[PDB]
């Protein structure tokens, strides 16, 4: 259902050059998980019924950074500011989604297609649209489905983003990585979810909700057994996420 806007040749040149600069920067700084979180929290505020929120540059606004769900993302915004300044033609909206795409790639994940043209919008969405880690499947559907308009498949695949990074007790309150290899994008999130709780690794209640839901559980099993299928479905879902409200939406 997408009709992507035309952008100028100079805009597309900058996308390509920014993509390369983002790879080097993100790899050097070891901040891929944080940049994935920044892109996801940028996009995940989209409400389909009102066409508000979504990936339109607003996460850099102090008002949106102050949302509790976004604790720590001010670090991400600050980290990208010097690089962004080298690409004045790009929207913040695009830059942050591109950083998200690059974060998945440089940690060994799928190549998520990227289309430019998101405009930076003036008003951040209201607080409280991002998911609550202590809730379960009904909540996940309200947030990903009723609000964002993503599918049950997308929910499970996107939960797989936890294959990189960690929680921090000073940000969410939760603490530690989901996997033994938190800078490697692979299907290990699902493998760990199936094996039970191993000391040192994190499982949120929202992760565990995938195991007991009749639609989510077969997807967890599929992804744990078939990393290729995970990568395919992940790439589809991340593209959709990154394009909520954009290019028809
Ligand atoms: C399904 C509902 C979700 C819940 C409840 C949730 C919740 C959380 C929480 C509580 C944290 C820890 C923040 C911190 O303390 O530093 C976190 C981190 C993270 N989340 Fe999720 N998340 C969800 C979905 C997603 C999605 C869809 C993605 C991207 C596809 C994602 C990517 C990440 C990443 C990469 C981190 C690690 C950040 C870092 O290492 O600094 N999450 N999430």
């Amino acid at each position: 259902g997408k009709s992507y806007p035309t952008v100028s040749a100079d805009y597309q040149k900058a996308v390509e050059k920014a993509k390369k600069k983002l790879r080097g920067f993100i790899a050097e700084k070891r901040c891929a998980p944080l940049m994935l979180r920044l892109a996801w929290h940028s996009a995940g505020t989209f409400d389909k019924g009102t066409k508000t929120g979504g990936p339109f540059g607003t996460i850099k606004h102090p008002a949106e950074l102050a949302h509790s769900a976004n604790n720590g993302l001010d670090i991400a915004v600050r980290l990208l500011e010097p690089l962004k300044a080298e690409f004045p033609i790009l929207s913040y909206a695009d830059f942050y989604q591109l950083a998200g795409v690059v974060a998945v790639e440089v940690t060994g994940g799928p190549e998520v297609p990227f289309h430019p043209g998101r405009e930076d919008k003036p008003e951040p969405p209201p607080e409280g649209r991002l998911p609550d880690a202590t809730k379960g499947s009904d909540h996940l559907r309200d947030v990903f489905g009723k609000a964002m308009g993503l599918t049950d498949q997308d929910i499970v695949a996107l939960s797989g983003g936890h294959t990189i990074g960690a929680a921090h007790k000073e940000r969410s309150g939760f603490e530690g990585p989901w996997t033994s290899n938190p800078l490697i994008f692979d299907n290990s999130y699902f493998t760990e979810l199936l094996s039970g709780e191993k000391e040192g690794l994190l499982q949120l209640p929202s992760d565990k909700a995938l195991l007991s839901d009749p639609v989510f559980r077969p997807l967890v099993d599929k992804y744990a057994a078939d990393e290729d299928a995970f990568f395919a479905d992940y790439a589809e879902a991340h593209q959709k996420l990154s394009e909520l409200g954009f290019a028809d939406a």
